[PDB]
């Protein structure tokens, strides 16, 4: 998160911290959020060989009692992910065990309504990505208010598209989701709309956001087999 703020801590409780290894480097890192006592929901970019999931952290180098460290069992990437294009960049990992409801963690449900949201509010996103282009993942867990732009602003990703995807973050300020916020959610007024995805190497805004309101179906589906 650039230009953000810290977020008080074990306010957002459906926060999820993800470790992603591959056979060939080191770990990699990325957000997500719980919507399942049993099922974190992030980006199809975020997958690996395997993934370990932290609930209930704040500052992610101390280890306290609130932590609950789980298994993932399996991962359901959007089957027509596109690793060209990132079109459909969702997925959905299921955890071994339900984790524990505490004052630290708990679930994050979808309102029946499904409605498109147009451009023009301001939404906020959390994470634990770098703070600069030369800066490392933050410690703690980091917030900032954007606004949901006109899809032109977003025109130079040529791959973008209005009806799969938001596009968040006036060009005019440095506010911006960043590196290692991938997979995060994007919440306007209390509920989630948007999933971190990409942007740009050097930062600067708007950024790009998957938009949950078109995968409602798909998730529903998952979860019901499940
Ligand atoms: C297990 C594999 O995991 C990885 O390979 N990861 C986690 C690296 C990765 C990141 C990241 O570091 O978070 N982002 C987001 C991103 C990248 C670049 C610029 C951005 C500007 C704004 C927001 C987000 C931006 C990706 C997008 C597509 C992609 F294929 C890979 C990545
Ligand atoms: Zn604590």
């Amino acid at each position: 998160i650039i230009g953000g703020t810290e977020s008080k801590p074990h306010s957002r409780p459906y926060m999820a911290y993800l470790e992603i290894v591959t056979s060939n480097g080191p770990s990699k890192f990325c957000g997500g959020f719980l919507i399942r006592r049993n099922f974190v929901l992030t980006a199809a970019h975020c997958a690996g060989r395997s993934i370990t999931v932290t609930l209930g952290a704040h500052n992610i180098t101390e280890e306290e009692d609130t932590w609950q460290k789980l298994e993932v069992i399996k991962q359901f990437r959007h089957p027509k992910y596109n690793t060209s294009t990132l079109h459909h960049d969702i997925m959905l990992l299921k955890l071994k065990e339900k984790a524990s409801l505490t004052l630290a963690v708990g679930t994050l449900p979808f309102p029946s309504q499904k409605n498109f949201v147009p451009p023009g509010r301001m939404c906020r996103v959390a994470g634990w990505g770098r703070t600069g282009v030369l800066k490392p993942g933050s410690d703690t867990l980091q917030e900032v208010k954007l606004r949901l732009m006109d899809p032109q602003a977003c025109s130079h990703f040529r791959d973008f598209d209005h009806n799969l995807q938001l596009c968040v973050g006036n060009p005019r300020k440095t506010k911006s989701a960043f590196k290692g916020d991938s997979g995060g959610p994007l919440l306007c007024a209390g509920v989630a709309q948007g999933i971190v995805s990409y942007g740009r190497s050097d930062a600067k805004p708007p950024a790009v956001f998957t938009r949950i309101s078109h995968y409602r179906p798909w998730i529903n589906q998952i979860l019901q087999a499940n």
